[PDB]
This record gives structure tokens, sequence and C-alpha cells, in this order.
């Protein structure tokens, strides 16, 4: 994009598909740029400040957004603008892997005000039920104000609809005050289908494969090396320029690279350099994700399990449509307990193939867990939260199961106190053919009814705060015990199953899960921490009981 250099600015595009390039500085000038044999070009410029706007116009006269924009103040299809650029950072998270308790929030709905200051109002409620992280769902740029993230078009603008580059650095040095880190999901996998011109520019797109969701970032052939340093760069501007703790690579599966170093080592040792942390959403199940380099892996930090929250879904619901049909099992949630992915090199169904491989003895905090996220409940034709799909007892169960367990927990926004509300996928295009192509595609691929670009559909996925009192309290006394029993990352526990109950045994602690009324016998003597209900003693000895459905952790 642009560097400030005391009192001048220098501006790069790279183009190699453009003969000739010139800024376009709103109300002041256009000046040509010099080209390198690379197909860089660049202007040095002295008359710029910040607020500024400008545009490229390109061989066909043409005019576009700066790709490596840091703001768009009238949308994917308006001029960039110059911004404030305060570079400060620190150079650590405070962060540790072994605390975090994350919360994943979508800006636009989490809160009446869909803004960043929004989530400051919320930092104090957050810090006391006891979060650790915020992980926000994407803000680069996307069209209009509606949309998930994954839209996202300008890597380096934060969402102008959202409160901008100002509202994000005021969240975060905000949550830092209060103790709370900040992740951001990043999208590194392809670029939103509406207010992209990198196309007119040169290679930035693989001719080699598609994402589900469009043409991929161009990694390993003709002329990669540039997109790989615009990639890599964006990791170490969110750093730099927003003081960012982490992220979350969005579905790194569809990061293809054959390059000697895979781009996803590349990412992970950006994100060291400075001492951040990162956490890969993968469906490969494959510990090269997240191994250390002596056993050949990327070294990211975390990989989301889905199978983890798969298993606990499909066995309390009894659901089997789409990747459902891989689980249903309560030896799956054990599986899953003990050996982290359920398909750790089995014949998966669903995917018509062989599907993962072991985990060997990688602690629990290389992983992610969680019984719901915008994910599960989003491509839901229904979006319905599992609220919706369970009863109270077993909601209870599954809010246990997960922040019980040896993984790094994440919660959805409202779930915590019990919120109701759909949650749905919703997008802001003005395109024609989007505006179809997003309705018809959704019907089909997820049996969505609610009009994606229908605002009252974007309405109806806005928390509601209508606080389940006796929801809310039994997660706070969960995830406080979680820090007591010192549960996090220790792989060593002891599961015993019968039809309808599991015990599960760490270190400290011992916990029932009792899904339907059952004889048990408990090997284990403790004394009760919580419980789903008021049906079990407060102290507990070895013998054989008879339970009603519920959950209680003793120690
Ligand atoms: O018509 C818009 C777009 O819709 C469909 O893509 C969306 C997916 O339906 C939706 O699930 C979401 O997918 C992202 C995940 O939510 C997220 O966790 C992440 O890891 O990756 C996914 C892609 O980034 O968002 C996409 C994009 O809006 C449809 O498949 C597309 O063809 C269509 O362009």
């Amino acid at each position: 994009a642009y560097k400030i250099d005391g009192n001048e600015v220098i501006f790069t595009l790279w183009a190699p598909y453009q003969k000739s390039v010139k800024l376009k500085v709103l109300e002041k000038g256009l000046y040509e740029m010099e080209r390198d044999e690379k197909g860089y070009f660049t202007i040095t410029l002295n008359n710029v400040k910040v607020r500024d706007r400008y545009k490229y116009v390109l061989d066909d006269a043409s005019e576009i957004p700066d790709p490596a924009s840091r703001y768009q103040p009238e949308g994917v299809h308006g001029p960039s603008q110059i911004i404030q650029e305060s570079k400060e950072f620190n150079n650590e998270t405070f962060l540790k892997k072994e605390d975090l308790i994350i919360y994943e929030i979508h800006v636009g709905t989490f809160t009446p005000e869909g803004t960043f200051e929004g989530v400051i109002r919320k930092l104090d409620y957050l810090k006391d039920l006891g979060i650790t992280a915020i992980e926000i769902m994407p803000i680069a740029q996307f069209p209009g104000k509606r949309d998930w993230g994954y839209d996202g078009v300008y890597l380096y603008a934060v969402q102008n609809s959202y409160g901008g580059p100002e509202g994000f650095r005021k969240l975060v040095d905000e949550a830092h005050k209060k103790g709370l880190g900040v992740i951001l999901d990043v999208v590194y996998n392809h670029v939103g289908p509406e207010g992209n011109y990198m196309v007119k520019l040169g290679p930035y797109f693989s001719q080699k494969y598609k994402t589900p969701w469009g043409l991929t970032f161009n990694f390993d052939d003709a002329e990669s090396d540039e997109v790989r340093k615009f990639i890599l760069e964006n990791v170490e501007y969110w750093i730099k320029e927003y003081n960012v703790d982490g992220f979350r690579l969005s579905a790194v599966h569809a990061i293809i690279d054959t390059s000697p170093k895979h781009i996803l080592e590349e990412i992970a040792d950006v994100v060291h350099k400075y001492n951040r942390i990162v956490i890969a959403e993968s469906d490969l199940n494959d510990p090269r994700v997240v191994n250390p380099k002596e056993k050949c892996g990327y070294n990211i930090d975390a990989q989301w399990v889905d199978d983890f929250h798969h298993s606990i879904h499909a066995y309390l619901t009894g659901e089997r449509q789409g990747y459902y049909t891989d689980f249903g099992n309560l030896d799956d949630i054990v599986k899953s307990y003990k050996d982290v992915f359920v398909y750790d090199g089995k014949y998966s169904n669903f995917r018509r193939k062989t599907h993962g491989e072991p985990v060997g003895e990688l602690d629990g905090c290389n992983f992610v867990v969680y019984i719901q996220n915008h994910d599960q409940v989003g491509n839901r034709g229904k979006g319905e939260r599992i609220i919706k799909l369970v009863d109270r007892e077993s909601y209870k169960i599954a809010a246990a199961l997960y922040l019980l367990s040896p993984y790094i927990p994440m919660i959805f926004m409202g779930e915590e106190y019990g919120e109701e509300n759909p949650f749905y996928f919703f997008s802001d295009f003005s395109d024609s053919k989007l505006i179809q192509g997003v309705r018809e595609g959704r019907k089909k691929e997820n049996g969505q009814d609610t009009d994606p670009q229908d605002e009252s559909t974007f309405n109806a996925s806005k928390l509601s705060w209508k606080i389940d009192e006796e929801i809310f309290s039994f997660y706070k006394i969960l995830i406080k015990m979680r820090k007591e029993l010192s549960i996090a990352c220790d792989r060593r526990v002891n599961v015993v199953n019968g039809e309808n109950w599991l015990i599960i045994k760490g270190r400290e602690y011992f916990s029932l899960y009792v899904f339907s009324k059952s004889s048990i016998e408990v090997k284990y003597s403790g004394t009760l921490l919580l419980s789903s209900n008021n049906s079990f003693p407060q102290h507990i000895e070895e013998g054989k009981y008879e339970f009603d459905k519920g959950f209680a952790l003793y120690k």
C-alpha cells in the first residue's frame, strides 16, 4: 500500500499485468508511477496527509481501490484512505496458551450497536464470566454492513461500519486494560466475490484449484513470491499496527502449497517471531498442522477439532444429516476425549475415504473444542442453536463435557446465558448475480429459507441478551473450576462408559455425565463442586448409585 516516511509517503502497487498505472489522489492530482521489472509500481509523494483518499487508475483507464488499503470509508468500491499509523505494539501477548478460554464474537450481531464500541461495552461482563480471550470474526472490509466476514475483500482494511481502524484499536487497547486478549479470524484461502480488483493486477490467484468460495491464493506458481509476501505482511501488519494477540486462520485445508516450505509454516514463523499465538481451523485431521518443526509440522499453536463437537452434537440430538453421519455413538465422544480425533485414519462414509491420522502425545492445548460456533449454528438452514435441539439437562451436560475437557474451550457468543435466537448466514452484496447466487446456493447447500440478503435475517441473528441466570451461573462455575482443578492441556484422563453414562476422571476431579437414568458404579470419592440439578450428593464415596439424568463434578 503506502509507507509513511517522516513527512513523505511511498505508494506501492504490485501490478505485473499492467503496462502503466497512475496514482489518483482525490482532489489533488494524478501521478505517473515508476515500474520495476518484477512489476511493482512506485511513487514517493510530499503532499499527502492522513485522511487523504486515493485510487489507482489502470491501463484501460479504469479506477480501483488499493488492494492493500488500510481503510475503505465508502466500502469495497470506494476510494482508499491514508490512516493515523500509530505502529505501537507489545513485544509479547500476555496470553498463555494453557489458560486460554476463548469467546467467539460476530461484531455486527453481538450487540444492538453492532460495532467495536458495542464489544467494549461488554468487556467487563466477559471478564467477569472468566473468558481470557475474545475471538473476533473477520473484519477485513466486506460488502455492505451485514456479513459473517468471510466475504472480506481488503485484507488490511478494518470494516467501516464496525467502526473502522479506530474502533478496532480502541477495542484491543480496552481489552488489554481489562486483561483480555484478542484473537483475529483471518482469511488467507480466498477472497470474497464482490469488490476484489486483484485479478486485473497480477496472478494473485491460483489457476491450480478452487475453494467452494472462490479461487484461492497463488502460493507456489509463477510470480507467487509477491503473493506470499502480501499474506505474510498482513500477519505482521495486524500485530504491529493493532497489537493483536493472535489469529484464527480460516480453513487451512484450503491453503494449498507445494513449495519446499509451506506458507502455513511461514505464517506461524511470523506470528512466533512476534511472540503471538495462531490457531488453525483445519478439516485435515492431520497433526502436521500443529506438530513442531522437528516432527515435520508447521508448528501452529492449536487447531479446531470438529470431531469433538460432532461427537457430542450427534449423540445428544440424534442428528445424522451431512457430516453427522460419521458420528452418533457414545463411543465417539469417548474416542475424542481420549485420542482427540475420531477419524484418526479410519474410513469415513461421509467423505468416501480413509480420513485423518493419530495425534500422538501432543498435549490438550494443541486443540480447540466447542459445542457451538458460528458454523455449527449458522450453516444450519434454520440456524438453530443447540439449546433448541436438546433438553436443558443435555445442554448443561454438553457444556460441561467441553469446558472440563483437556482442550482449549471456545464459547459461542450467547451460549453462556442460554441465548435462543438463531444465527443465520447473512450477506449484503449489491451485485445482482451474487444476490441471486447467495439465495440459491444457501437454499441448496444449507436448506436456508430465510433470505441472506434480507435485513430481517441479520436482525433475527442479533443476541437478545436475555439472561437465563441458572445457565449463566453454571457456565461461570465451570470456567472457574476448570482453572482451579488444573484441567487444561492434561490428557491423562480415565474414561468409563456404560450405555447411557460416562465417568471421566482427571488428576484432581471426576465427573458424572448421566444421559439417562442409570445405576452406576462410582470408583472414586469426592466432594461436590457443581451439578446440573440438586439430586447429587454433596459428598460421595465409592459404590453403586442410581442417578437421574444430569451432570456432577467432584473434588
Ligand atoms: O454466496 C456467498 C458465498 O456463500 C457460501 O460461502 C459461505 C459459507 O456458506 C459460510 O459457511 C462461510 O464459510 C466460511 C466459514 O463460516 C468459516 O468458518 C471459514 O473457516 O471458512 C468459510 C469460507 O471462508 O462463508 C462463506 C463465504 O461467504 C458459498 O459457499 C459461496 O460459494 C458463496 O460465494
